[PDB]
């Protein structure tokens, strides 16, 4: 899917978006490095001591959720995946609702992608944390509240960009999802429906190379 094709699936659902160079990022893109943890879109500050991984829905838990992965086993399988893969596998939540304070997370288990689909996960906040925990992975908890005020998809592969809780963003690294086989259109456009589910703006900027 091009950039041209992103930005008008994201206009058909009522969203502004533009394209944007990397030239217009200088001064906040960064090359992923293997030690970073793969990571949510969140916009907040968190505990996160493993910067420079790549940005997903809920962390590992867009993978699961974009091929319909719903069991502890999937989901431990999904974590050495990554883990293979060059990153450090992560879910997280916060200090305000604990692990139901990943909002894609949140969505997912309370049901809100019934009618795009999508099967619900065979476990609870707390089960997936755990499992992903034991079968090596971090467990990343934010902090304060959500300020997003735009939504960058990043396009650049081995690149991403990194949270500012003091001028909010969401992130996501579209590339990333080709990079673990995705079904690509379906997880930008379960990226866009997660963002106008949780409030946010549906206010894209689409960088690219």
């Amino acid at each position: 899917i091009s950039p041209a094709q992103i930005a008008e699936a994201l206009q058909g659902r009522g969203w502004d978006a533009e394209i944007v160079t990397d030239a217009s990022m200088a001064g906040q893109l960064v090359d992923v490095r293997p030690e970073g943890i793969l990571k949510c879109v969140d916009g907040r500050g968190s505990d996160n001591t493993r910067m420079g991984g790549p940005k997903m829905p809920g962390g590992i838990y867009a993978i699961a959720h974009n091929r319909g992965v719903t069991s502890i086993e999937g989901l431990k399988q999904i974590t050495k995946e990554v883990a293979s893969k060059g990153h450090l596998p992560s879910v997280h939540g916060d200090h305000s609702s604990d692990m139901l304070g990943c909002g894609f997370f949140k969505l997912w288990v309370t049901g809100r992608f019934d009618d795009m689909g999508y099967p619900r996960p065979q476990f609870d906040a707390d089960q997936g944390a755990n499992a992903v925990k034991d079968a090596g992975g971090i467990i990343e908890m934010h902090h304060g509240s959500h300020t997003e005020k735009v939504v960058y998809i990043n396009l650049l592969a081995n690149k991403t960009l990194e949270p500012n809780e003091n001028d909010q963003r969401f992130i996501v690294d579209g590339w990333a999802a080709d990079k673990f086989g995705l079904d690509v259109p379906k997880f930008l456009i379960a990226a866009a429906a997660t963002v106008e589910m949780l409030g946010g703006p549906k206010n894209a900027k689409i960088v690219v190379p």
